[PDB]
């Protein structure tokens, strides 16, 4: 897998962000995470505020597609997003602001990594695991 640069256009909510990728605007859906939705579930506004902060204060945003299907049926890009080298997908799960989702069409490269972060958040009874 390789990381490619992108530019923040707009944070939408916990699991979705609009980025300029290779010249055009695109909506991305974070791989392997399910965050509470604001469109308003419990912790939904916290999860979206958390990612908004990460995206807006970053010097560099990068997107990493996995080896499976790269867009869902709604036309969203499916990827791991990094803010200053830190994976947002991972940070959400570790902070207990998202659960690890079921693998979608072969996109499982970092599933183990996220599974471990989630077990730890669970042990610490963080947010959603309260």
């Amino acid at each position: 897998l390789h990381k490619e640069p992108a530019t923040l256009i707009k944070a939408i909510d916990g699991d979705t962000v609009k980025l300029m990728y290779k010249g055009q605007p695109m909506t991305f859906r974070l791989l392997l995470v399910d965050t509470p939705e604001t469109k308003v579930e419990k912790y939904g506004p916290e999860a979206s505020a958390f990612t908004k902060k990460m995206y807006e204060n970053a010097k560099k945003i990068e997107v990493e597609f996995d080896k499976g299907q790269r867009t869902d049926k709604y036309g969203r890009g499916l990827a791991y997003i990094y803010a200053d080298g830190k994976m947002v997908n991972e940070a959400l799960v570790r902070q207990g602001l998202a659960k690890v989702a079921y693998v979608y069409k072969g996109n499982n490269t970092h599933e183990q990594l996220l599974r471990k972060a989630e077990a730890q958040a669970k042990k610490e009874k963080l947010n959603i695991w309260s």
